[PDB]
């Protein structure tokens, strides 16, 4: 269904900014990126899911990437659903 479809959307997008780095990234890397992304969707609803992949979606910059996941954390923090060390890699 949709948020199915949204949450791929999601998690693709890191993959498109290479896990915020240059060159081949390591198990470490990928861990820590998609763990933060993981985090970020458990607590967020299908409609929020939705509006973060509209924002995504197309988006082939690592930095425009990494800016609109910043955006989406601080957001969240803001509304007490996460704490400051809770997001390490995604917001670096």
């Amino acid at each position: 269904n949709a948020v199915k479809k949204n949450k791929r959307v999601l998690r693709g997008s890191v993959k498109e900014a290479n896990y915020f780095v240059e060159g081949e990234a390591s198990a470490a890397t990928i861990d820590a990126v998609l763990n933060d992304v993981d985090l970020v969707i458990t607590k967020i609803d299908a409609d929020e899911i939705a509006a973060l992949a509209g924002k995504l979606n197309g988006l082939t910059v690592a930095d425009e990437i990494k800016n609109v996941w910043k955006e989406e954390v601080s957001r969240l923090v803001g509304a007490g659903k996460l704490k400051e060390g809770d997001i390490k890699a995604l917001v670096a």
